[PDB]
């Protein structure tokens, strides 16, 4: 059908057909009378499967006579969404499958659907860490993705009488063929225990193992022919474990808990032991793994030479005390040697300045589980604070502060600390960010070791974000400029040839339009809701936050509908305001503003006098796989957390790509989008980072805002009324509380630019060809913000590798 | 090589590599350079796996499309063992198989050696279930064996210090290929809640829900295309499940863990409310599927036209109420007409008369577990004691014994009680245990209905119990009468002819010689343990218990090696005495019995006098796939249960078919083996159950045996003081006080006999010629032990079904 898809070639389509029908019969055990659509996904498959495992044992082996640099990537998360289409989009098989597929008489997209998300991920974290796998090997890096195999992942979320609800991800129920089981290359795991100092060294005794299972999924670079792997462990309980008889086999759950469930926090800490049991259960597996691959290339001065460790935030801290661990107490290196090591081996990304988010793990907790890491960190931290000591002599308060262990009622150990005294290089995520870390909570470190510090601005694949989500763009851009820049972004500054061609404004619109359409089906057809196709579609999608102020939101739509009540009669441009994303299970205050958002849509949505000029749709159970679907049909992306608080963002990136137009503070990456694509073609509001610190510098009062702007006083008055609530009129309590008296995140103070940007939003909609060609300006200057940048970036200035786009043989 | 292993076709030949090779990349992502012994095993269960699908589908689909009564064989135990060779056996591809490995520069033997045995069962029950479901499939009935998938089997057995320690039979960890997952039948079953009454019926309400995932493990007939299914249980929590949340999560275990873990008792009960959920959950997922399949044909009245229940022992005993309850409470039938369908469609199968092995539930457990049948299960009662009361007028005797509700401390409900009122058939499973329910614990049931009691004596399949494990046997049996015997055994009577033929006399001692000369390698290589091949092989291997009486083989043991340590220049024929068998966790007394059996071997096994003339061994882990190596080895089989104990036995058959002679009381099936064989060709000693009466009536008492016979004092002489366990004097106390006050199983009655008995075997060995013709005696009568046999008396004369022997097109 399209172009980009790749050829349907009369041979490969026989192939695939009798492929699908073998898979069918001996994979399935099913013949077509019985089938169903499910029987026909898993069919397909494994029909597409098999294409990858030539290329993975061959890559794999190529990376064993070669012997590159490895690169290892640790992570708790990898929020991967569902893996067919985008295998098919890797290997150029799409279109055969389609054709294969329809002269089986099956529709492939129906098939598609049928897959679950890979969900082991909160967010962005978990997503940048499965983009940043997708660029690795598109780039052809001897890479690894390292995690763990969570039984369930982040929850699916259901709304009842307008509140969230949790549901178990059962995501393994039928089965996830895109793994391998490898109990092969199971490996022990080590906890409790105590420390004895013997002639010859510390020794870790009377533990309890567990076991770390690996299953191996393929990593398809783009038509490359490379394979890359990401390794996931699940935790085995050994079989004399507790060995009355029933009851010991019964607390096998016991060990095996450690792989069970994802914590579905985002940007937040807490500080349970399974979380730390996790925490190290993904360590110690991974480093056992690196260094048996290094063997098999004594001499570990060459190890930092061989060996890449990027430790994904603080989560996986504990890599630089276990290394230490193995190279002094088990290779039997002197420590110095072991720290030299150590540093060029390992480096850090910072994903977040939010204090609520910073791991800091209590003293007591490392004592009882991981006693001889604790003493290893005790050690790390005396010898560097003896090198602050030598530099700032005297300093007494920047000893305290740098410090890897906190004093206050309980001690705790700063990881992040432990990560910069570690590392040979600390990166942020986008510009503002890493100034902000060496300005701010990282000053001290910066100030000692100036060289260690970095910017690594963000990315995301243009294969799963363009090609896979969004083809009918794909395609109107490859028609101009050929198929080269899904592998080299920066070519859609071509694009700006074309901001005055009246064919590609037609097209680019016709693409938006169609999106919009689909979109508007999806959702009579699987959720019973009406939206008009031909109002803006203005969306925030990303988890439930009080920095990311869904809040804000809410109080323009509040806005615009008291504007309508009032003036009923009067034209404006109609939208569909459609906001998604889960709240962590604990987080009250975000369970509360879903709440307001579905209680808002009921009033709205049902005011006869409104009509469809504003609907307001809270999109349930935001995930990978519906992000694909939403982001192509937007027209607006709200990004508009207070400045000084995103890092980066990377759904930003996605809308931009996508052809809508951001309205954003300057905050985290939204400040490079608008510095690439132009200021005049971007909707920027609000306070700047200097403008939220003189604000508190002479303290931010809520009051003032109330007391000064009519629109929002009457907006707090409905809330705390029960205008909103009418059978509970006290159930938004807490959040006016909160917004009058302890808003960390000054909700009122970017109210009134925010509003009035709004408006400037509405009024180029108005005129479709000038809001088309601002959307031809974001698209065509959004290649900065390709994952293949960012990781070249990380191989050119951390890792010591060089990227190639030379394929391997097939 | 061999006749009996089929053809070794060019054509096949090259298939079976290909499709091996096939595997070996794609199934298995591995290349020949990396590849190991397990990988190569893992390849060729698939490469034959792929043959069994066709025959799969097209059998189900047949039995869909001609709709033949269906067998449902309901069990909680299926001892299975391994599967690759049987399935080769059955399919006649074991010698093509040879070829392709042999080209590929394998052996396949080695690569048998790796498969894990399936060990969902305990001993003798489940291994019938086993015997039996291949027996069903080789005659053509379209049955269905239904049982739960433990996680973990019966446990493994390592010897530690001469102790028995158990480890978890892990035995899904690298995969099971022989299953195939079938989440899409998931179904419901239901615990707890409570019972409303309402205007028309009862309702089970307020319920939790644990589902119902189904596995199906293929059952290949010989040679007649026709395969069948063994469908097995997993439990799985709903996602909803107690839906802070992290821990609502990892509570999921608590639903999960009714299919965890094989209670690990042979011929015991254990009252605890998990085997009761394991129970149930059976019967309540296998009656919905029954039921789904019935109506996949409103009128119920053809039913037990369509459908046969088979109860293996009263552990699934509630599908009776389960049955009432679904077609009184849910499909709204009259209680009578609900009572006549069940009995009609209901049979149940006694396994045992031990008190201590039979199932009496507290009322307690079922009226909080399970409130409806608790119930229906009174309402059963009432009407059948009105029965009673009618044909036995004014005998409240009778009434009280018969009743299923027994009162006391604790009210229990005797499940054999409540099986009997609810089955058109009860049977035994030989003749003497059948005749003793009939005079005994079920006289009372047997004079009201005498119709419903039958016998089917039990039976092995000479598939694995011949053809498998002793290919050598079958070979020279099939060189003289064909191959017709392995479905039709009653044809071995045709090797009479031979029993003065010097050739086919010198093939079978040959074949014993070459067996006991492979066995005594397999000791050496996998534990280091010496034995002479030209000894006589002495084997008992059986679930540890005291009815079995171990403890009288030692006696003997200890006899032999106190007449030669009295004169040890005198010659003695030598033997190796083999003993093993697995404790449950919990028999104190079983296993004190495995520790006084390995004292004996540390004495006499290092005793120089003895030299090789007595070696005593204790077989480790015995097994299934254990069972197939040490069973065609053995000269003599040791079956000395006390009279009235063993209900059948079938190890005795599977020696008897593998060319060992029998010392044996009159017990089980060993009086049919006596009566098929002669009296003269078997070894046989001992009370009688008429003697055993005698004895009980008088009062046994041991001290009499003691005091009248020195060298039983003198033994227990030895035991007492400490001859077998010099650093702790004392330690078989609990033993020598058994035997001498509270012995249940009169091990000294029979002692005189025995070791008299023992001599007369020892003067027949040293004849090779006539041992050599009383053992073509038994093998030539061991026809009638075919469990082709007993299922087609099952068939006939309960099921009401025919069996065929006509294959099915391939
Ligand atoms: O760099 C990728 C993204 O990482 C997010 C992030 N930081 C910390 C976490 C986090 C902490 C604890 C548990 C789970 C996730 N998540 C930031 O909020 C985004 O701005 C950023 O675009
Ligand atoms: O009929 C097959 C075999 O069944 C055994 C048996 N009866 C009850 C059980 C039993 C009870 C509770 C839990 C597990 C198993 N096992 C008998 O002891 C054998 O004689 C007989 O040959
Ligand atoms: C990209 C993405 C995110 C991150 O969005 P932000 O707006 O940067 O927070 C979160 N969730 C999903 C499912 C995503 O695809
Ligand atoms: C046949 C068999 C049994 C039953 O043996 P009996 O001597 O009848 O108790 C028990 N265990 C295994 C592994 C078997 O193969």
């Amino acid at each position: 059908q399209i172009s980009v898809r790749g050829l349907a070639g009369v041979e490969n389509v026989t192939e695939l057909k009798k492929n699908f029908n073998r898979h069918l019969h001996f994979t399935l055990v099913k013949d077509r009378n019985v089938a169903t659509p499910r029987d026909y996904y898993f069919a397909l498959a494994h029909t597409v499967r098999d294409h990858l495992v030539g290329r993975w044992i061959r890559t794999q082996q190529h990376y064993y006579e070669k012997d590159p640099k490895r690169i290892y990537y640790l992570s708790l998360e990898f929020y991967m969404g569902r893996t067919l289409q985008n295998t098919m989009v890797n290997l150029a098989l799409e279109n055969a499958c389609d054709e294969a597929t329809y002269q089986l008489g099956l529709d492939m997209e129906e098939l598609e659907e049928i897959e679950e998300d890979a969900g082991l991920g909160n967010g962005g974290l978990g997503r940048l860490a499965a983009c940043f796998l997708d660029s690795m090997a598109t780039l052809g890096l001897a890479a690894y993705g390292y995690g763990i195999r969570y039984e369930f992942g982040i929850f699916n979320q259901k709304i009842c009488g307008g509140w969230q609800m949790e549901e178990a991800d059962d995501w393994l129920r039928y089965g996830n063929p895109w793994e391998k089981a490898r109990p092969e290359f199971t490996l022990p795991v080590h906890f409790y225990g105590r420390v004895e100092h013997t002639s010859q060294g510390a020794k870790w005794v009377d533990t309890q193992v567990v076991l770390a299972m690996p299953y191996d999924t393929p990593v398809p670079g783009y038509r490359n022919n490379v394979v890359n792997t990401m390794r996931l462990w699940s935790a085995k309980a050994p079989n004399d474990f507790n060995l009355g008889y029933i009851q010991a086999v019964l607390d096998r759950n016991l060990a095996e808990n450690i792989s069970r469930v994802l914590y579905p926090n985002d940007n937040f800490f807490e500080g349970k032991e399974l979380r730390l049991k996790q925490e190290y259960f993904v360590v110690a597996a991974t480093l056992q793994d690196i260094i048996r691959r290094f063997k098999s290339s004594t001499n570990f001065d060459a190890f930092p030479d061989k060996v890449a460790i990027q430790l994904n935030d603080t989560h996986p801290s504990l890599a630089i005390p276990e290394l230490m661990r193995v190279l002094v107490d088990l290779e039997r290196l002197d420590w110095d040697k072991a720290w030299e090591v150590t540093v060029k081996t390992c480096a850090y990304t910072n994903h977040t300045v939010l204090p609520e988010a910073l791991e800091r793990w209590p003293v007591h907790l490392l004592e009882t589980l991981l006693p001889r890491h604790l003493q290893i960190i005790y050690e790390i931290n005396q010898r560097f604070l003896n090198r602050v000591a030598a530099a700032f002599p005297g300093d007494v308060d920047r000893l305290r502060r740098m410090s890897l262990v906190e004093e206050g009622a309980v001690k705790r150990i700063n990881m992040a600390h432990l990560c910069i005294a570690g590392s040979h290089a600390v990166n942020g995520v986008a510009r503002i960010h890493s100034e902000i870390l060496k300005k701010t909570i990282f000053k001290d470190f910066y100030e000692l070791e100036p060289h260690k510090f970095q910017n690594k601005t963000n990315g995301i694949t243009p294969r799963r974000w363009l090609v896979l989500c969004n083809p009918g763009l794909a395609e109107i851009i490859a028609e101009r400029i050929g198929e080269e820049y899904i592998s080299d972004l920066d070519q859609l500054r071509k694009l700006l040839s074309y901001v005055d061609d009246e064919a590609f404004i037609r097209d680019v619109a016709k693409v938006k339009q169609e999106n919009k359409l689909k979109f508007a089906a999806y959702l009579e057809r699987e959720y019973k809701v009406h939206i008009n196709p031909n109002s803006l579609f203005d969306v925030q999608v990303k988890r439930i936050h009080e920095y990311k102020r869904q809040l804000l939101n809410c109080l323009h739509v509040i806005t615009l509908y008291n504007r309508i009540k009032k003036e009923p009669n009067k034209f404006v441009v109609p939208r569909t305001v459609m906001i998604g994303g889960k709240a962590a299970p604990g987080y009250h205050m975000a369970k509360m503003i879903i709440k307001l958002i579905t209680a808002i849509g009921d009033v709205v949505n049902h005011d006869p006098v409104v009509g469809d000029r504003l609907r307001v749709i809270f999109l349930e159970n935001y995930r990978v796989s519906l992000a694909e679907k939403v982001i192509p049909a937007a027209d607006l992306s709200e990004q508009i957390s207070t400045a000084g608080t995103e890092a980066s963002g990377t759904g930003n990136m996605k809308f931009m790509l996508n052809g809508a137009l951001t309205i954003g503070t300057m905050d985290g990456a939204n400040v490079e989008m608008a510095e690439e694509a132009g200021e005049e073609n971007f909707f920027i509001f609000g306070m700047r980072v200097e403008d939220v610190d003189r604000l508190d510098q002479r303290g931010y009062n809520a009051q003032e805002y109330y007391d000064r702007i009519p629109e929002l006083r009457q907006i707090i008055e409905q809330l705390s009324s029960g205008f909103f609530s009418p059978k509970q009129p006290d159930l938004f309590k807490d959040i006016v509380n909160m917004l009058m008296h302890h808003d960390r995140f000054k909700v009122f103070a970017d109210y009134e630019e925010y509003v009035k940007c709004q408006e400037r939003v509405s009024a180029l909609y108005k005129n479709p060809r000038e809001w088309t060609r601002m959307v031809i300006r974001n698209i065509a200057t959004s290649g900065k913000f390709s994952s293949d940048r960012t990781i070249a970036q990380y191989a050119r200035e951390i890792w010591g590798v060089e990227p190639s786009r030379q394929r391997l043989p097939a």
